[PDB]
């Protein structure tokens, strides 16, 4: 079939603007969490967040940005860079049947949601709802509100999948290629970051507590103290193209796709069974004739998730095991947004050739004994990476990107 | 090169709540649409729905449903009724990984996220939320509340496409076929029916207002008179499968899914080019060399829209128009479960030889002069069949189905 690379990425993290502060971020194992006022007032006992430094306002076209919710203004701005980063002008990806976008989120917009019905209780009904809060908190508004304003005429949708929304968004950009159907497709997605949401994480006990004198500690993924993960916002894009198309026009190749696995558990609706976990890292390393040198873990710093997820890494890899590192210990757990950030996060690594340290382990949990949890930047020339993915619903998804021959 | 096609369907609707009962509402063109007090009491203007009649208590295991909110309950039991009709044991299609699920909706729960909103800013916080909000509130509560019950192993997870959503479900779920990934995915969606999520499209002056005293005759598609579309909510599923495995296990095929298209627009945000529909449809039609005997058209009874369609239909036939007719007339549209529920009429209409008639035409806009639009039931073998989807953010979706021969 056809094979596919990535040309381009573009991101808004809370750990970088784009992917300059990102490298710098990795490199110094610096964390993107900080104290938030705004949960802390909700009542959540949940008081950390990572969330995306950046003043956004007039970055858009007014025009545009009024049919916007946040996960689709931290998408768009990614695909503004990925754009650029690509090298691609609106001639070459406009008006194109031959190009794409599929790109999501795990929950749209509840605070526009929330929004549309605080307003409509109100005295002014209809009249203070407005008619913006459709395109902002359907769940497709991060792909709706992407393809009309880039003038996207291929394929044009998003994919949801909990935390595993962007990594099955980048997959299925792969098929859309694969299938021979589109020569470029921009992929990825964004989060919105917000008590409305975050509360309903803490109403389940899934987000840390007992660290919010010290954010940047919270997220501390295979720590024997970890206490739930750290929410982030954001967003991600990365231009995935068919290799001819791309070597014609001379374009800058980060890697090449070589595998994608995507699987269900069919188990638990909020735990991972890992049997699943296991299926779907051998599907997306199947074919692949060279061994993964990094792996750049789920691991959200949860009790129960973080372990298992360890337990089928040595299942499917045995004494063989890759370096591994979970970045969320230092960005958080975006969400929807996970996926291709970190996607973009292996790529900058398998680029830079180098390991982002997994930060925050003062005493490694004795489950995770036997493997190489890497704990310091170490430069290191990669050549395979691997990237997991997994969300409520049993929902798996694998990505493995490899550098291109010379 | 597989072929795909469907052998198994299951449908909640304002129309019927199984196959059956639709099948007898599509043939003596009864509308499912009835006054909502709801609607009324939430401040709207529009005061109509298409609701679904049918208490669902008890029908879902209670460990199962606590997670689960309308559009998951609605694609749930579609599913069991998918399963059922396509002959599929336990044994069958469970913890298989050669067996998915693809379904989603349009915007995962309003309801419960202004439920989760609402309770927190409450005296009990936190413990009013309870942990069930994100499994019922996320925009992959659909795929996630049915893969894990089910025992999917499979692909698992949500499109999201507007009121396209479904559309694309089915034809990713083809797509997963052709690329030899998977022998059956179950694909389709549902959608909850709520003020919390009406208010938002009666706000941007969507929905119809002016035949609140007459409920079932607000949805008139191509009526000169039309004010906009009817909201409803329901769920539709359908079973995907590759021909080889139909045929070994000697299922029952309602058609062979011969031609599936997605396109965008790239214009306007909340408005359809009709530019993105004409290339939708010839991309369905692709290789298809028998004529469309009937169009189940989008016509979701809004000014702009109906129109739309109808003169991208004429761009794409010219004089050879098919036989049109807009279910949504009597059903009302249900915008993420659209697209399975049409595609189930559809269906039925191939199965049983008749075209379902587009009722509440008073007065024909002129703009459908020339056209072969079915106001009455009417009894026709009928061969090859094409559904349209269309949603905000300019996405498109066709689905083109034939009869296998003999
Ligand atoms: C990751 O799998 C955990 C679940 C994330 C679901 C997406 C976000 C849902 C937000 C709306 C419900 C609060
Ligand atoms: C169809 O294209 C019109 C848009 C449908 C969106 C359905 C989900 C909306 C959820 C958010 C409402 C404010
Ligand atoms: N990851
Ligand atoms: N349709």
């Amino acid at each position: 079939m056809k094979r596919v690379v990535i040309t381009g990425l573009g991101i808004v993290s809370s750990i970088g603007n784009n992917q300059q502060e990102v490298l710098a971020s990795l490199r110094e194992g610096r964390s993107g969490i900080t104290f938030s006022q705004e949960l802390k007032d909700s009542g959540m006992r949940s008081h950390v967040w990572g969330n995306v430094k950046l003043d956004t306002t007039g970055l858009i076209d007014r025009k545009v940005v009024r049919f916007m919710s946040d996960a689709s203004i931290y998408a768009f701005l990614s695909m503004e860079q990925a754009i650029a980063d690509a090298g691609l002008s609106p001639e070459a990806y406009q008006n194109n049947p031959r190009v794409g976008l599929i790109a999501g989120s795990g929950g749209g917009s509840p605070r526009f949601q929330v929004f549309g019905a605080d307003a409509m209780r109100g005295p002014r009904g209809l009249k203070a709802v407005g008619p913006y809060v459709v395109t902002k908190a359907m769940a497709s508004g991060v792909s709706a509100c992407l393809a009309t304003p880039f003038k996207i005429h291929g394929v044009n949708y998003s994919i949801s999948s909990a935390c595993a929304t962007s990594a099955h968004c980048i997959g299925n950009a792969v098929e859309q290629i694969q299938l021979g159907k589109q020569d470029i497709v921009f992929a990825g997605g964004g989060e919105e970051l917000c008590w409305e949401m975050a509360c309903e994480f803490d109403a389940m006990g899934a987000l840390s507590t007992k660290y919010n004198d010290t954010p940047e500690k919270a997220s501390r993924t295979y720590d024997a103290h970890r206490d739930g993960f750290v929410i982030a916002g954001g967003g991600g894009m990365v231009v995935v193209e068919e290799l001819e198309h791309a070597l014609a026009r001379g374009a800058h190749i980060y890697a090449e796709i070589v595998g994608y696995g995507a699987t269900s558990d069919g188990a638990d609706m909020v735990a991972p069974s890992g049997e699943g976990a296991v299926r779907c890292m051998k599907m997306a390393m199947h074919g692949v004739d060279t061994p993964i040198d990094y792996l750049n873990s789920h691991g959200t710093s949860t009790p129960v998730g973080d372990v298992k997820e360890l337990a089928a890494i040595r299942e499917v890899f045995g004494d063989k095991s890759p370096a591994i590192s979970a970045t969320a210990a230092m960005t958080g757990h975006s969400l929807g947004a996970a996926g291709v950030q970190e996607a973009i996060y292996s790529l900058l690594m398998l680029e830079h050739g180098f390991i982002a340290p997994s930060i925050n382990i003062e005493e490694l949990d004795e489950q995770a004994a036997g493997l190489n949890i890497v704990t310091e930047t170490t430069d290191r020339e990669l050549t395979t990476v691997m990237s997991n993915s997994f969300g409520f619903g049993g929902t798996n998804a694998t990505l493995v990107m490899r550098k291109l021959k010379d």
